[PDB]
């Protein structure tokens, strides 16, 4: 394995045609504990007229992203990096 | 001040489409970060052309990153916080 020391002390989108809100997920077995991800606010995208148009799709932009899982489980001071997927926002796409 | 141990062993149809810019810092983990850059200023018509009645804007986000301490160090870092462009959405002015 590849062990390193890390020190833990450290160093508007409403206009969108595919707007979104944030939802909460807590896991006290990883850092950061509490993660907010984007859930699209509608299924279609917004018109110049201001109506939802279901011939277009709001879809979540899914990013790959690293976190620390306690290893062993329930450890204050030792971890691995795990790779997870997280919604950072939504964009409007042309369907199939 | 508090030190821990870490094992390092782990679309294109958008009206506001984006690209990939590469960002590489030898003093960083990870050293390779792929940022987003919007391809256009405006967004894509039903006609498949670009009109400037809407705007393409990046989605900025704060992330944590490993900065070598001391510098040039193979096995010792501290957390550092940066902005990164992580996608592009179409927005109304
Ligand atoms: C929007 C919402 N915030 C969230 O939910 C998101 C969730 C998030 C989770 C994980 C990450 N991953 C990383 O950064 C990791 N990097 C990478 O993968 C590197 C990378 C980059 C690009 C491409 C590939 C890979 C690092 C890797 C090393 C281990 C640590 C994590 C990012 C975001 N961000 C927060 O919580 C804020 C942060 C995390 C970013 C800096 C500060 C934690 C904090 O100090 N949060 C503050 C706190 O604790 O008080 C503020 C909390 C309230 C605000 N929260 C909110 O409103």
């Amino acid at each position: 394995p590849r062990t390193v020391m890390v020190n833990l002390n450290i160093h508007y989108y409403d206009r969108s045609t595919s707007p979104w809100n944030l939802h909460r997920n807590e896991d006290p077995e990883r850092y950061p504990s509490v993660i907010w991800e984007a859930k699209c606010r509608h299924l279609g995208c917004i018109n110049a007229d201001g109506n939802v148009d279901y011939h277009m799709n709001s879809v979540p932009i899914q990013q790959e992203i690293l976190v620390l899982r306690r290893e062993p489980p329930h450890s204050p001071n030792s971890f691995r990096l795990e790779k997870i997927l997280v919604s950072v926002g939504c964009t409007c796409v042309t369907p199939i």
